[PDB]
């Protein structure tokens, strides 16, 4: 049983990327002594060769030198030696697909049957004497392969003979991914991962993501040894850090029309921090969002420390533009952090900036997804041709069955990137831009060429993302036709705010009139931009039965039946369900429409039924302010609904029962929304 | 000017007929003065030649000699001088179209030119001396012709030129009515009636019926001079009277199948008549009627004073049971009075027979009209087969625009005849039968041709004519099917006796749940026959909504629907606009349907709604005494109508509000009629 003590790691590095601190820390957790050389590929034989003067006699040592950058240990040193005694073997070189750099020497190497037949000196492990004997025997200088080195000194037959050279051929203790990717999957146990190559049914101690692996070993990274565990959730999500904070350069950046940017103007003003340590770029690239933007603008202005807008008129394309708000951070030395924050974000978390700092990365998303469905703004995966592609874990990422900081290849629409990492390890101006590739994919790509991880958390809930895809911006309030396509939102801003409560209970609901129920239905935002897009058609003018017309516009004549459909399924039938138990609904309505009320034209409206098992009306405009005369009256029961109440609805029998009329409107405008529903 | 005191009228006359003393308050009516020969044709002038001797003198007198039997007088003596001394004829007879009984003699007779030209001896007017020269010439025998007689001596050229003898060419003074139908309408005035002769502008003295022309003279004594005025209304149906009273023979004739049997039966019992006076005959030929009659013959034995049933067994014809029951009364010196009355003669007036008796005549009939139409108990007129005619005041007797006592030629289905007339007047058995011809015409005829008058009283509403037609005896309750064609009769036992209250007001209708109406609509025997018929049917099992089956009869599948239908729109659909201001109903119902709630099968129905704008559900039996168990519970309203009323119906909403549910029923059997209005 040889002992642990005598077991040295060492590994060449130049500098603390995050790759090489990933080694480390899963060194640290099984206990391992590392020497990293070059601190302060022939000039790694170089250091070692130096490095192994003081072990050449040191015959009770055993030394694995491996890379760090792409390397990961998945085992402990116990096991380890247990399997390099295992192999009978002095000096054991990690084996791969492929014969590199020379091709043709392929035919020197001994024949094997079914396991890997070529050397890979990114890892080997041996005594410290048969190590010294031959990294002695390098000579040349830094620029000249290593792998040739090692290789040509294994294919010397009477030199592997004498000391006792092989390879690891079917990975039992190092794991090559290039060319070996289907060999490779995560093992799982309750508070550690391992991988186990599947082909020879082995569970290696290094992963090596050689070649263009590198981001499988991130995915394999983000698990092996203590990365995320079934039962101690993520282990590096709560050890990095999970009076007054950072400055913040926050960019936002509306480059499509997109849906409900007042909402997200308005948010930008409750974000939870300081701001006094926030600096706002906003670039427009849409003449459509400049009268929201000049809306927003004297908020904020006032609110934070400096503002800058960038708009239509500049001609920035989307690349030029987040080069220029990043380019705005990297060059201020008191820009500490760089929050970049699209307009189809919806950040629900308001702490959304103080949690992404504290996780003290380079850099950090935070997971958002379209609400319900699996597109999010992160890959987890690429094909060859950097298209995207699902990962192994993306859908339990998604529906966060997995929470923790995931190593990932690509994200967009929100992200907090460090100031330092952007003057220091970024400091070109074309990150988005340069090339004919997408601006958001040459800024993943950017940071992946330098090494610099692409973190996403999803240990909170943070936001969506808006649907902008087909946004039809023809309308006087293009947003009152987002029902379909971001009911979340627009639920937010036309559904009456106490509209939930009511339907859940908690007596807000009314019953002014036997059998008529009112409730709170529709925003005063509805309300105005319903009324304002009846006003802009301008055309006014029944299935009633007296014994009936009203000056009134169609939704179907606006374009609006289909939506205003939709409201009366959602929102309109589960109510009428509660209210009247025992009775189910569709929510069919083919008389849908606005009836305006004027002493100059129809004031009023004769008694009578509508053509409908029941009646939707819902008031559209204040009482007093908008208008002065009288509301609904139900004469079989001498009841009186004198003061409507604006986003508020009623809800009635529409025959046999509730003869009723529209008491005269004696001043002003009133403007009511009424559906006949099931006839 | 000639004094009327000079006028004698002279007429034969060997019994005091009708007609004669028709004839004779013609005469009073105006004051004349009549000598009426032989109350103790040639003989006629045998009497008046006597009758002239005491005259031969007297140039002073003037001499009317007319018929009795078929002559009215239609004006004054005074206008009736004037017009024969503007004659200025010594002897003026009556004229007419056909010369008779010789036919060859028109060729003696003067040219006329527009006038009747040939005599006729039933009315003329002379000098008392003249008269007496032509009578006194009459030596012959009383069998042989007094036309012949006075026309020969006529057309003498040298006695018509001697004693200035005249014909009244152009009926100035005599109507004769044969051949001259078209000539004669009435003439109106306040108090008094006579005819005009539009031929020749005539107002004629004396309307002679000569030939036959007795029913068109009937008719005309219907109003001149006295008999009905514009304002004094009927002149003879006030004078003639219009302890203990008479005995009568009451006979009721069954010969068709008859609706509403028993209810005749039972209104035996209440006429107003004492009952100890009246002896009941009652034929029934129909074996249909057989239990009908037998239920009622206790109580109908312990009413009157005798009673006697002729059942189907004796296999008597319509016409051998009238004639024996007429001729019981007959051939009983006790018998007053005898009263026919038809099955399906119904007396809403329970004085009938104090009224009719009272009246005084030979033979008389109240009129009965088929409710709502034109056919009574009555004909106005004979076509010259016999056959029915519209007389020219036949609608405003039915309509009783003009009221009186009539002489009519055919009545019918009820009338009261005097028994002395019976005995003396049509002592033979032979009244209905002994020919081909129909009893009931039969019957008419032989009083006509004793100049018996058959009188028609309109002076009070006295009843009504069932439809018996086409009634289908193929149901276990045939009646509750004639709802069409007996709608008053129908209403009256079928329909609750306290609907009209209700659905006048008065507070019979009650809201015992909220928009759930209460009212009584079936009387207790619609309940039992419908359920009766129900279970006749036997074959027991819809559109509900929960989320609904029961075990009923369809209305369909007993051939009930249609009448349902008219129940609904007669009775349902007026009271649901009544207690529904502002909704209009036409009362359709495709489920209409009896379901039967029993412990054993199906004994309760879970909550639903109906398909339907609104539901009638009438109880069809009692609680306690035919079944225990709840009623309806509707479950928005913590509401249960626990005690069903028998005949009472529920008023309800069928959707969206008045979720409903039918408790169980705990013992017994619980039948309700249920229909979903207006689907
Ligand atoms: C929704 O309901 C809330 C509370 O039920 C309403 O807020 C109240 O408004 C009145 C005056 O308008 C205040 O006196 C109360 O203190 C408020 N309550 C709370 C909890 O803030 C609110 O106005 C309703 N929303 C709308 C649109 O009417
Ligand atoms: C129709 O209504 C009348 C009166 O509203 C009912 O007759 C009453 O019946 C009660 C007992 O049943 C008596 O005490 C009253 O004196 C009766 N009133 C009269 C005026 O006679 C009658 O029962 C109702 N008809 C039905 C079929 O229920
Ligand atoms: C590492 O060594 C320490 C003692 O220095 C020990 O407490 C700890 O449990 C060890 N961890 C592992 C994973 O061997
Ligand atoms: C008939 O004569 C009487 C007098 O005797 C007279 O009062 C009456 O008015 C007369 N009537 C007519 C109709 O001439
Ligand atoms: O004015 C009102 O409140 C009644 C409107 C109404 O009943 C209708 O539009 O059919
Ligand atoms: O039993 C009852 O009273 C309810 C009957 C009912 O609602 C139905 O027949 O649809
Ligand atoms: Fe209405
Ligand atoms: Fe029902
Ligand atoms: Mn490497
Ligand atoms: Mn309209
Ligand atoms: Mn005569
Ligand atoms: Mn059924």
């Amino acid at each position: 049983p040889v002992n642990p003590e005598k077991l040295l790691v060492i590994t060449v590095a130049t500098a603390e990327t995050e790759g090489y601190l990933r080694f480390l820390r899963s060194a640290e957790f099984f206990n391992y002594t590392v020497r990293t050389l070059g601190l302060g590929g022939g000039q790694k034989v170089r250091w070692l060769k130096k490095e192994m003067e003081k072990y050449a006699d040191r015959e009770d040592m055993i030394i694995m030198f491996v890379d760090s950058y792409d390397v990961i240990l998945a085992g402990s040193p116990t096991e380890l030696l247990k399997k390099f005694v295992q192999s009978g073997s002095r000096l054991l070189f990690s084996a791969e697909s492929f014969c590199w750099p020379e091709w043709g020497l392929a035919e020197q190497y001994p024949e094997v049957g079914t396991g890997k037949r070529f050397l890979n000196s990114g890892g080997f492990i041996g005594f410290a004497t048969t190590i010294h004997q031959i990294v002695r025997q390098w000579k040349y200088k830094d620029d000249d392969d290593d792998q040739l080195f090692y290789t040509r000194l294994y294919l010397d037959p009477g030199l592997r003979e004498k000391l006792s050279l092989n390879l690891d051929h079917k990975s039992r203790i190092f794991q090559n991914l290039n060319g070996a990717l289907d060999e490779v999957v995560l093992k799982f146990d309750r508070n550690r991962v391992r991988i186990r190559n599947v082909a020879y049914d082995t569970l290696p101690i290094v992963v090596h993501g050689n070649g263009p692996t590198k981001l499988q070993l991130n995915y394999l990274g983000n698990y092996v040894p203590n990365g995320w565990t079934p039962e101690g959730g993520c282990g590096f999500c709560n050890q990095d850090r999970r009076q007054p904070p950072p400055r913040v350069f926050l960019a936002v950046f509306v480059e499509q029309p997109t849906p409900f940017l007042p909402r997200f103007l308005q948010r930008l003003l409750l974000l939870d921090y300081p701001p006094d340590r926030v600096t706002l770029f906003l670039h427009n690239n849409e003449v459509f969002h400049e009268p929201h933007i000049a809306d927003s603008w004297p908020q904020l202005q006032d609110h934070f420390s400096a503002v800058k807008l960038v708009g239509p008129e500049e001609a920035l394309s989307p690349g030029e533009a987040r080069d220029m708000a990043m380019d705005l951070c990297r060059q201020d030395p008191e820009c500490e952090f760089y929050f970049s924050l699209d307009a189809d974000a919806v950040l629900t978390n308001l702490q959304t900036l103080r949690i992404l700092i504290e996780e003290n990365r380079k850099v950090i998303a935070p997971m958002l997804s379209r609400h319900g469905k699996l597109w999010s703004n992160f890959w987890g995966a690429l094909s060859p041709d950097e298209y995207y592609a699902r990962s192994e874990d993306y859908v339990e990422l998604v529906q966060r069955k997995r929470v923790g900081v995931w190593n990932v290849p690509y994200i967009s629409q929100a992200y907090v990137i460090r100031g330092d990492t952007l003057r220091m390890e970024l400091p070109q101006r074309d990150v988005f831009s340069g090339s004919d590739t997408d601006p958001d994919m040459a800024f993943c790509k950017s940071f992946r060429d330098k090494g610099i991880f692409l973190h996403l958390s999803n240990q909170h809930e943070f936001g969506r993302l808006l649907a902008t895809s087909r946004y039809d911006t023809e309308h006087l309030h293009p947003d009152l036709w987002q029902i379909f396509d971001n009911p979340v939102d627009w639920k937010e801003q036309y559904i009456h705010e106490n509209y939930s409560r009511a339907l859940e209970g908690e007596g807000i609901v009314e019953q002014p009139c036997p059998d008529v129920y009112w409730f709170p239905l529709l925003s005063e935002q509805m309300c105005d931009e319903l009324v304002a897009e009846m006003e802009h058609y301008g055309q006014w003018s029944d299935s009633r039965l007296a014994g009936v017309p009203t000056v009134d516009i169609h939704m179907k004549q606006v374009g609006y039946e289909d939506q205003w459909l939709q409201l009366l399924r959602t929102y309109v039938g589960p109510m009428t369900e509660s209210l009247f138990p025992g009775y189910h609904t569709k929510a069919r309505a083919v008389m849908n429409f606005v009836v305006r009320y004027r002493p100059d034209e129809q004031p009023s409206l004769r008694p009578h039924h509508d053509s409908s098992t029941f009646t939707l009306n819902v008031a559209l405009n204040h009482k007093g302010l908008d208008y002065e005369g009288g509301g609904c009256r139900f004469l079989r029961y001498d009841c009186v609904i004198s003061s409507p109440r604006k986003g508020w609805a009623l809800l009635h029998p529409g025959r046999l029962t509730h003869y009723h009329e529209g008491l005269p409107t004696t001043w002003g405008t009133r403007y009511i929304m009424v559906s006949f529903v099931d006839p």
